[PDB]
């Protein structure tokens, strides 16, 4: 996340790392046993860590926990990042508690306008490298379908909607992959891609979760 904030420990309790030796995505968790991310961050042997702060130290509140199964979206497409989602199964279910917590899925999608806060480990430069340990926050808006089509043209489906700052200078960046995007209480993106991070005229683009919760509930139900 750059030009965002730090989150303080444990007060946005449904984020997790993916860790595989190191962590490399963000994702969500929507109930005891289901973490919701992005297919770009699928790869094999994910523990999947919750209830961190600091990613580098144990501060005593985490869950670590072995993914049992990860399942990409039938539709995904690697190179357009067309349905960006995937859904990771943990070999056992987590306590939920004040600390570890899961977030609704959308029954409706959010409108233009709407601020919604995005969060994460990756990098804080727009320009260089600087990963931070503690997780960070931001608070961006949902942009309108018309300047996110401007900013990216050719490049934007009806599965992905563009939230930030136009100006530039606050972005979610990479290793912030795959973590949330939450508006009024509800999951609403997952973050996906951009062009580098926090640069002007190119805004974060993320995958569309309300776009997916059929496909969501229908999978939890047989799996
Ligand atoms: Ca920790």
């Amino acid at each position: 996340i750059v030009g965002g904030y730090t989150c303080g420990a444990n007060t946005v309790p449904y984020q997790v790392s993916l860790n595989s030796g190191y962590h490399f995505c963000g994702g969500s968790l929507i109930n005891s046993q289901w973490v919701v991310s992005a297919a770009h961050c699928y790869k094999s042997g994910i523990q999947v860590r919750l209830g961190e702060d600091n990613i580098n130290v144990v501060e005593g509140n985490e869950q670590f926990i072995s993914a049992s199964k990860s399942i990409v979206h039938p539709s995904y497409n690697s190179n357009t990042l067309n349905n960006d989602i995937m859904l990771i199964k943990l070999k056992s279910a987590a306590s939920l508690n004040s600390r570890v917590a899961s977030i609704s899925l959308p029954t409706s999608c959010a409108s233009a306008g709407t601020q919604c806060l995005i969060s994460g480990w990756g990098n804080t430069k727009s320009s260089g490298t600087s990963y931070p340990d503690v997780l960070k926050c931001l608070k961006a808006p949902i942009l309108s379908d018309s300047s996110c089509k401007s900013a990216y043209p050719g490049q934007i489906t009806s599965n992905m909607f563009c939230a930030g700052y136009l100006e530039g200078g606050k972005d979610s960046c990479q290793g912030d992959s795959g973590g949330p995007v939450v508006c009024s209480g509800k999951l609403q993106g997952i973050v996906s891609w951009g062009s580098g991070c926090a640069q002007k005229n190119k805004p974060g683009v993320y995958t569309k979760v309300c776009n997916y919760v059929s496909w969501i509930k229908q999978t939890i139900a047989s799996n």
